[PDB]
């Protein structure tokens, strides 16, 4: 479920299941969706309820599970596709796809605790190619290399260096910023925010590419992932 | 007008027209293609005369011809095969950033600024200058400045690499005679290929609608009638 | 020549020509090729033995020397390839040929002394696309244009600061790391490194370029740089 609520011409979006820390499944996916697309407000705000902004995906319990990886793309392309600018406060850690949540989002506010993660290589799973792509357009290549190689965390203050973070603070800074933003100019934000989006980012996975993911994806490792977490020992993965 | 002086191997072109802050107007840009174009030196320095680098555009002469003079200019600019040491010595505002990025390196003013206040004024950016300044600034600072006319200040400006060194005319100067010492057939090719990024990209059709909307709009008079009812304007998305 | 040792899961490779700063030649690529090839390893360390990671290419007294491009190919195309992180610890100066093997490292763990360099401008001398599109990518348009166009040094700090250095710290940084690294999801590591190295880098010279490439290698500026320094002086370049 989700906090909606807007104050002038600033449409504010919470997440809320700060138990699970905010974590996706169908449900909260085809929530955030509808409340994208409707647009007075000239502004959106997208901050998480509690610690977390958004510690990942968590189908468990969830019966909808095989709409999921669809619902996600509806958010997306609703997302990319709107008119107003969306100012992510990142009030606690975006990790996985909390982490994509996060950059699909025009401009980022963080709280100073908050960090990034896409912790993949801790798991046996592989990204999308937006992920990869825009990840790597915040961060810089060098930086995307160890977070996705070695399941590096980005904190606020180097994300702030690197520009994922357009500042850090709070979700109050994050409203008084969207204000000012629900003053410009709407088809300049709205020219501005296409091009930007369109950088190349959006790509279509290339044939090694899928073989790979499908491959990770399938493993066995997978499954040794959260066998391992649940004996409370070091995983033995096999790469395969 | 533009002043030109030439020091050993650095010709160095400044704009002198300090009154309107360096604005660009028809003439000026005409100039600045021809000398560019006519360029014995081996590394040319930029800059303006006072308080600016290049406040933005003017207009208020040959108007009509001037945005084939601007896209000449850049052609120009892009096509030297000399190094241009942009020394930004105050502010790089609209046009005066683009022509700023259009420089190969920058040597920056401790308190000039870089700002493209489109979201401001109702108005739309052709393409290369938002991959540019992407590959400069970051992507992440670019949504902040093309989103909500952000300014990039001098610092943060050495810090993404927007600027190569801060410091004055001098220090530019400097560093131009260094370069000018330098193989001048590696310069070109890394030029070329550095230019070649695809930064220099066709407008998607998409983005040409959304360009046309923008400036066609009746957003862009309401910002001019609001510094003029000398109130806030309240814009439409239209 | 090469050391090569292991511990844990982790194969450091090390070059060993301190005598030409590990400057490469036919020999020590084919060799280097064939370590990596042939890497039980999950992790790669690459470093080089004395003062310089590498200082460059030097064909003299090589036997081989013709063969020397297609080798440099080879090397670089199973670094690509290897499903295996490799990390580069960069013990010294890389450049030239040095800082382009350094770049085709996964991850970069870098000596407070080292810099990174491409004096093509001080040599008269042409890069290779993917040469530019990865600097670019490590450092940021705007000091690639200062690398390229100036000569410019990257220092270690700078390096940390942009991404081209992952971190600051020594060889046995670099291996502490590698054998974290070695203990994560191999389909994880392949899948990321694939789809990053396909950023767009690897790229085909335009004609333009090429033609440019031409012109600088067979230029008498090439002369001139080698007659300038063995005869101790400054060069003084024609254009030509």
């Amino acid at each position: 479920m989700i906090g909606i609520t807007q104050a002038e011409a600033v449409l504010t979006i919470e997440l809320q299941r700060p138990e699970r820390r905010n974590a996706l499944n169908s449900q909260l996916v085809e929530e955030l969706t509808q409340a994208i697309r409707k647009a007075s407000a000239r502004a959106i705000v997208l901050t998480g309820q509690g610690t977390a902004f958004c510690a990942g995906a968590d189908l468990s319990g969830d019966a909808f599970a095989a709409d999921y990886p669809d619902r996600l793309i509806e958010l997306h392309k609703a997302m990319d596709a709107s008119p107003m600018p969306v100012v992510g406060a990142i009030n606690g850690p975006a990790i996985g796809a909390g982490l994509q949540l996060a950059m699909q989002c025009d401009l980022r506010v963080v709280a100073p605790d908050a960090f990034f993660q896409f912790p993949t290589s801790k798991y046996g799973l592989a990204l999308d190619n937006w992920s990869i792509r825009r990840l790597s357009s915040l961060v810089g290549h060098g930086r995307a290399r160890a977070m996705l190689l070695s399941a590096e965390k980005l904190t606020a203050e180097i994300a702030l260096h690197t520009g994922m973070a357009n500042r850090i603070g709070t979700l109050a800074d994050a409203q008084a910023w969207a204000a000012e933003i629900a003053r410009l100019a709407p088809l300049a934000i709205q020219h501005a925010k296409r091009v930007l989006n369109d950088d190349g980012a959006i790509e279509e996975a290339w044939p090694a590419h899928k073989e790979l993911f499908d491959k990770a994806w399938g493993s066995q490792d997978v499954i040794e992932a959260q066998v391992a977490r649940m004996e409370k020992r070091p995983p033995k993965f096999q790469g395969a």
